[PDB]
Formats: C-alpha cells, sequence, structure tokens
C-alpha cells in the first residue's frame, strides 16, 4: 500500500471519551460490554479513517465506527440466518434516513439517527440525498445477505454490506467538503471507489479468516496488489477528469481532499487497523 500512514492529532482526547456517546444512547449497557468496545479500538480506527478531523467531527466519525460495529453484533446469531427478521430490524433503523423515528424504536436505530443527523446538518441537500441513498444499499446489503444464509456473486453482495462508501461519505463531513458531485458520479472515481472496497473487503476477509473458501491467499494478495497499482494509475488521471468536467479552483481544491483525505485514508487506515485490532 503505497499511502502514507496517517492519524488524527486529537486521537487520544476521541479514544478516552469514547464510551460517553454510545452509553447515553443505549448501546453499551455493562461495565463488560463497555470494555469488549474498548478492546475493538474503534476511535483508533476512526482517527486513521478520519486524520484530517479533530473535536466534534473526529467524534462523529468515532461513533459511526462504534455504532457500525455494535449494529453488525446483531446478526451473528439466529436473526442474521433469517431474512425476514433482519429486514425488520434494518427496516426500523433505514426509517431514520426519512423522519424521525418513535420513541419505541430500539436502541441501535436511535443511535443511528442521532448520526445521521449530525451528518447532514451543514452538508447540501444533494449531499444528503445521495449519501442517505448509500446507506439504504447497505441496509438492502444485509437482507441480501440473510436470505442467502437461509466470486462474483459474493462481491455484488459484499461490496454492498462492508460498508465502505457511507465511511468514505463521513470523511467528507468530518473534513467540512464535498467532492464536486459531477466528479463523484464521474467513470473514474466510481472505479477509484470500488478499488476502495474491494481492498477493504479483501483485507478484512483475510484478518477474519470469506473470500478464501469462496493458493486463495496468495491470489488475493495478488489481487489487493494489482488493484493498488491501478488505483494509482486512476489517480493519474484526475488532472485530466478535472478538465474534462471543467473544474473551478476550489472544486480542485475539494477534489484534491476527497483523494487524500476520504478514499486515500480508507484505503490505508483499513490496513493499519486490521493489524493491530482486538477483533483479530
Ligand atoms: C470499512 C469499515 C471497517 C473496516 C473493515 C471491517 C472491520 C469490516 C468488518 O468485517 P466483518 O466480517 O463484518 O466483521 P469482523 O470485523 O471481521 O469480525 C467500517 C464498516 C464496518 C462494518 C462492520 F462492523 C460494516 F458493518
Ligand atoms: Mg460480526
Ligand atoms: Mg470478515
Amino acid at each position: 500500500i503505497p499511502l502514507p500512514g496517517r492519524q488524527s492529532p486529537d486521537h487520544a482526547r476521541a479514544e478516552a471519551e469514547q464510551l460517553a456517546w454510545p452509553r447515553s444512547l443505549g448501546l453499551i449497557r455493562s461495565d463488560a460490554a463497555a470494555e469488549r468496545h474498548l478492546r475493538g479500538g474503534y476511535a483508533d480506527l476512526a482517527s486513521r479513517f478520519y486524520p484530517h478531523a479533530t473535536g466534534a467531527d473526529l467524534d462523529l466519525g468515532v461513533d459511526l465506527m462504534s455504532w457500525f460495529f455494535l449494529f453488525d453484533d446483531l446478526f451473528d446469531g439466529p436473526r442474521g440466518e433469517n431474512p425476514e427478521d433482519t429486514k425488520q430490524l434494518t427496516d426500523q433503523v433505514a426509517a431514520a434516513l426519512d423522519g424521525p423515528l418513535p420513541d419505541t424504536a430500539p436502541p441501535i436505530a436511535h443511535g443511528f439517527a442521532d448520526i445521521w443527523r449530525r451528518t447532514c446538518e451543514g452538508m447540501t441537500p444533494a449531499w444528503c440525498a445521495r449519501s442517505a441513498r448509500h446507506w439504504r444499499n447497505y441496509f438492502d446489503g444485509y437482507v441480501d445477505e440473510a436470505e442467502s444464509r437461509f466470486a462474483a456473486q459474493y462481491l455484488a453482495m459484499r461490496r454492498h454490506t462492508i460498508g465502505v462508501q457511507p465511511t468514505v461519505d463521513l470523511a467528507e463531513r468530518a473534513g467540512r467538503f464535498e467532492v464536486p458531485h459531477r466528479v463523484f458520479d464521474s467513470a473514474v472515481m466510481s472505479a477509484m471507489l470500488q478499488i476502495a472496497v474491494d481492498v477493504n473487503l479483501l483485507l478484512n476477509d483475510i484478518a477474519s479468516l470469506n473470500m478464501v473458501m469462496i493458493r486463495s491467499v496468495s491470489h488475493m494478495q495478488n489481487e489487493v496488489r494489482a488493484r493498488l497499482e491501478q488505483y494509482l494509475l486512476l489517480e493519474s488521471c484526475l488532472p485530466k477528469v478535472g478538465e474534462i468536467y471543467q473544474l473551478d479552483t476550489a472544486e480542485r481544491e475539494a477534489l484534491e481532499r476527497y483523494r487524500t483525505d476520504a478514499v486515500r485514508t480508507v484505503i490505508r487506515g483499513s490496513y493499519d487497523w486490521h493489524r493491530s485490532s482486538g477483533r483479530y
């Protein structure tokens, strides 16, 4: 991974305060659950996904990482084997994208709503709409996976449940910038984002050893290498991509920040954290 390792300089305060938010929302209810959470290194992961963020902006990234893993745990048992009970939970969470939740919504849904509320404030309406669609793709991916439990086939599903795109979206919010929306939709940026998704699920399946079960580990390492080389090839096209879409000066700087603080960080930060996390 020829990308520099980076960590937010406010990482120590973020890690020390990380429990206050999931506790106040009823996501962590026992001291043993709290310690199990601390052992995940989730604020550490957030500070490497979002090295450009400090303060409340970094706190939002920590809460998203905290929420991601508390949410995914709810599908390890029988619920994940049943698409009807999986969809019943996802529908209650995704409902936060469309309006206020009823007080009777489960705590994990109130937690997502508090993150989504903070995610959208101060972003353009079109950014929020697109980021909401990414979330729905993620929730629908859980329903599809539970249906399959009850390579190309695995990717088309794992590319949504891996949760990379909502992680990248938050880097924009945490950095208070938006990549030009017509460049987000560009074929070149779409290929860059797909590499970031694929490298994340490949690295995870190896650290979680699933693509291996589906020589195999060696072939997956070569695919990570091939895609990282193509990623750099695609980065070198961005100057000409910017000209094709007639980006002005502020738009070129937002594209540059998207490249370095959102796409590169989700690739590199995942690699560093997988090597020193307590989940593995
Ligand atoms: C890109 C993100 C994290 C880095 C990649 C990771 C850890 C993905 C999580 O892989 P999983 O197989 O679902 O569980 P595991 O950690 O292996 O026991 C944020 C999204 C994380 C999720 C899992 F909590 C998505 F639900
Ligand atoms: Mg899990
Ligand atoms: Mg895994």
